[PDB]
């Protein structure tokens, strides 16, 4: 007769939002199980977004339009500064950001968090651009989600590979489950949301000694960005491709993008040229976005799901009756161009509704 | 000192394709490694066709459009006759095809190899369509490229994950690639083909004892078909979704080609109505296939690529350089609709598109 835990969740998802939110339920005495199709030691797959992230941070909403995004950023902010001395972030120094104008600097609300923040002058700008410098932080995507899955298997939290299609599978050995699944989300029966929608970037990764980072936002026919990253190597963008789930590399895209990071910044390549540009990878991930922003928050649902609950129900429409049990669904997903620089404090609200629901239904 | 084979290929892709052609290359004595990101085994992966097919033996053009396609399907249908015995392919007896004019019909140009071919009376077809019936064969998709895969071992053939960005990465231990990569052969340096497309296929899988398969393309605002497989479950269809990557399960589509489905069959359900259907799974595949049609070819290409010969070439344009080998690389790959029931006849062409280039280039 031994004493088992009575805190067991099920974090559905393994991108840089189900790891995070793992990660505090597993440090806040939570026996966390991950289920997920995508793992990270997938650094190539296309089917979750995670590997793909430059990843740093840039804030990409005023205060009043994304008012959880701004928190969720700041206190994800200081969670990386803790990580730069062992090297699992690093500092971008006299980053450049550029605008079509003074609205695109979304109200400078991040100047106290970013160091050295100030305007830019006009001959330090695209023509007709408006630009502001500042330090800020990035992490190398896939390596950043192996730390925290080996910070997770520390604190006792296990992992599984699983592709589910209808909610009762994830509430497997346990009565609360993260639902952390980016734009899968559409799909499971019991979630079916039409909202969630890709957005397609493409980047050219490099090998480059480059520790410049440059965000420009001045042209819109061309976004384009330069992301140093841990290790020696620089992230060229990008695209913003609204609805667009083509993963395929377009060639055109490839040398559009290069030639505007040239124009950003000549030492990407050894000699300043696009021939000059030594090319690791193509790479094309989806984004996993959502009308409406982001959702977090928690749910009430009743298991076994019927066909009024969801059009994707298994079995026979004609169904109603089965067991019956009601659970509690946690959502996380939705975090569009901002998933890792939001990833911490997303976790963080994401526990205390663990917590918050627990108190009221689990006892 | 021991005697090693002089005939070691590389196929690149694990679908039917690369299965099928792998295996009658090594029942013709060649060494096969089957290098792919997506194996067999991933039975519900959407980075490739395979596991997403009904898959039965439907004819799509005359012999005029598709020479080809009519010489690889009469040549697998009598493999698939042969296997039916051990399970592995099954008889669709009375199959009905509607079509929504005469030209639908192809000029029956299979009618000796389907038995009891014959003409349907209207009384038998949807309301101004026309229609035939005739006895096909079906194949578990899955299963079958598993048994394909079965039999590859016994033969000596070897497996390996990988996934490649540029065609040196194939030549790996071998002078000769078969390139099966379905719509992966546009991102590929040194293959960069843009005429790969997508055509996406949203199905609803269902548990059903129906023997009668049904393929209906006399409404051109509804594509719809039931296709029964091995094991007591049918494949309810469908979408082909020109140049469509999305992923994800519309709802909408749900309804439409259930609705349909049943107005061509009944017993797809318990007792002839949507809510009798038991639904399994909701699917969605991208079928690979490629404008102006499969590429069944032999090229020879010099290595190391530059980038004058792929835009996606890695390292630096200014490259030229590098130690220098001839390579025979044996594409197969755009078969759309049609790559099951075209399989085998299609690897009897690469099997002896390899045989000539060894004879001219291989010793
Ligand atoms: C500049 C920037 N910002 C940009 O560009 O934007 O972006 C990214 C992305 C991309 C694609 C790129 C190209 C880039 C990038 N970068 C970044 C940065 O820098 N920063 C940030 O912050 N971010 C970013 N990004 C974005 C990101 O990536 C995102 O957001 C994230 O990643 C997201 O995450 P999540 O939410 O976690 O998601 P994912 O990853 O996708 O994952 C998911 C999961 O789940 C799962 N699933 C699904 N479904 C299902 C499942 N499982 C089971 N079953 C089912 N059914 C999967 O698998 C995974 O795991 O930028
Ligand atoms: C009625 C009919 N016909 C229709 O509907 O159409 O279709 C299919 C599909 C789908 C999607 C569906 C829904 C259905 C179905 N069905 C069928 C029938 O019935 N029959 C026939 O014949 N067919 C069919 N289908 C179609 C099929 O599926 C196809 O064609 C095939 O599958 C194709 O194959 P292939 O060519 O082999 O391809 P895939 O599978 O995709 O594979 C590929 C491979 O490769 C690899 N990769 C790529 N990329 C790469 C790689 N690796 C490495 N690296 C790189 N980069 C992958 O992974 C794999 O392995 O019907």
């Amino acid at each position: 007769l031994m004493m088992h835990s009575q805190k067991r969740v099920v974090v559905l998802g393994s991108g840089v939002i189900g790891l995070s939110s793992a990660l505090i339920l597993a440090r806040k005495g939570y026996s966390v199980h991950i289920l997920a199709r995508d793992l990270p030691e997938d650094v190539s797959s296309q089917t979750f977004a995670s590997p793909w992230a430059g990843a740093n941070w840039t804030p990409f909403m005023t205060l009043t339009d994304g008012p959880r995004q701004a928190k969720w950023e700041e206190s994800t902010f200081k969670k990386w500064v803790e990580l730069v001395p062992t090297g699992h972030a690093m500092w971008l120094k006299g980053t450049r950001r550029f605008a079509q104008n003074e609205d695109g600097l979304l109200g400078h609300w991040y100047k106290d968090i970013t160091p050295n923040y100030r305007p830019l002058p006009s001959s330090e700008c695209p023509p007709g651009a408006i630009g502001v410098t500042y330090d800020t932080l990035s992490v190398h995507a896939p390596k950043y989600c192996q730390y925290l899955a080996r910070e997770l298997q520390k604190l006792g939290a296990t992992f599984e590979r699983r592709t589910v299609t209808s909610l009762e599978q994830a509430f497997d050995g346990a009565d609360l489950v993260v639902n952390a699944t980016g734009l899968g989300a559409k799909s499971i029966a019991g979630i079916d949301d039409q909202a969630a929608e890709p957005i397609r970037g493409q980047t050219v990764l490099v090998k480059s000694p480059c520790k410049r980072c440059t965000m420009d936002s001045s042209d819109p026919a061309s976004p384009a960005y330069i992301i140093p990253r841990p290790g020696g190597e620089v992230i060229c963008g990008g695209t913003y491709g609204v609805g667009d789930w083509d993963l395929s590399v377009n060639p055109e895209t490839v040398q559009r993008i290069l030639k505007h990071c040239l124009r950003l910044d000549p030492t990407i390549s050894s000699d300043g040229t696009i021939e000059g540009i030594e090319v690791l990878r193509h790479n094309v991930g989806l984004r996993p976005a959502r009308r409406g922003g982001p959702r977090v928050e928690a749910e009430r649902i009743v298991l076994p799901l019927d066909r009024t609950k969801s059009p994707l129900s298994l079995g026979r429409g004609s169904a109603r009756a089965a067991k019956e049990k009601e659970v509690t669904l946690v959502h996380a997903y939705g975090f569009s161009s901002a998933g890792y620089q939001q990833s911490w404090g997303a976790a963080e609200d994401v526990a205390q509704l663990v917590d918050e629901a627990f108190q009221r239904y689990h006892g």
